[PDB]
C-alpha cells in the first residue's frame, strides 16, 4: 500500500478508548518541538488539511528538563485555560531554547505578562484547580500511550504519526506528507 503500518503511522498495541481525535504532545524543551512549531508548523498545516468536525488537541510533558518542565506543564495549563496559547507559545519557545532567559517559574510567569495577560489573572489561574485538572489531563493523556517521546502526534487512540519514515529533503514536502497521512489516519 501507499501507507503503511510502521512506515508513515505504527499502530499501538494498546489503543486508548475515548481519546481526542487528533492529540499532540510536545516540551518547550524539545527541539524538534522547536522546528514543528517555528519553521514547519506542523499543526497548523494538519488542521488546515482535517475534515472538520475534528477536534485538535496539543499537551505538554514533564520528562524534559526536570523541575522547570513540571513549571512548563502547569503554564501551558493556564495557556489553556485562558485560551492564550498563540500568544504564549513562541516566546515559552524561543525563552527555553533560543535566547535561554527562562530558568524558573518567575521567567515563564513574564512571558505571559509581557504577552498581556494580567498578573493577577495569571496568578489566579496558576493556582486554581481547574488548571490542576487540567495539568491532570495532560499527564493522564501521556501515561495512556506509553510516551517516551515528542514531537509525538496520536490519531483516535489508535495510530502514533512516524516521521523517522518520510522524506526530510525538502521541509514543505515533509509537513505536506505528514499532513496528508494525519487526514489518512483520520479518515480509517
Amino acid at each position: 500500500a501507499q501507507y503503511e503500518d510502521g512506515k508513515q503511522y505504527t499502530t499501538l498495541e494498546k489503543p486508548v478508548a475515548g481519546a481526542p481525535q487528533v492529540l499532540e504532545f510536545f516540551s518547550f524543551f524539545c527541539p524538534h518541538c522547536y522546528q514543528f512549531e517555528e519553521v514547519l508548523h506542523i499543526s497548523d498545516n494538519v488542521k488546515k488539511k482535517l475534515p472538520e468536525g475534528v477536534k485538535m488537541t496539543k499537551y505538554h510533558v514533564n520528562f524534559m528538563g526536570g523541575d522547570l518542565g513540571k513549571d512548563l506543564t502547569q503554564a501551558w495549563a493556564v495557556a489553556m485555560a485562558l485560551g492564550v496559547e498563540d500568544k504564549v507559545t513562541v516566546p515559552l519557545f524561543e525563552g527555553v531554547q533560543k535566547t535561554q532567559t527562562i530558568r524558573s517559574a518567575s521567567d515563564i510567569r513574564d512571558v505571559f505578562i509581557n504577552a498581556g495577560i494580567k498578573g493577577e489573572e495569571y496568578d489566579a489561574a496558576w493556582n486554581s484547580f481547574v488548571v490542576k485538572s487540567l495539568v491532570a489531563q495532560q499527564e493522564k493523556a501521556a501515561a495512556d500511550v506509553q510516551l517516551r517521546g515528542v514531537p509525538a502526534m496520536f490519531v483516535n487512540g489508535k495510530y502514533q504519526l512516524n516521521p523517522q519514515g518520510m522524506d526530510t529533503s525538502n521541509m514543505d514536502v515533509f509537513v505536506q506528507q505528514y499532513a496528508d497521512t494525519v487526514k489518512y489516519l483520520s479518515e480509517k
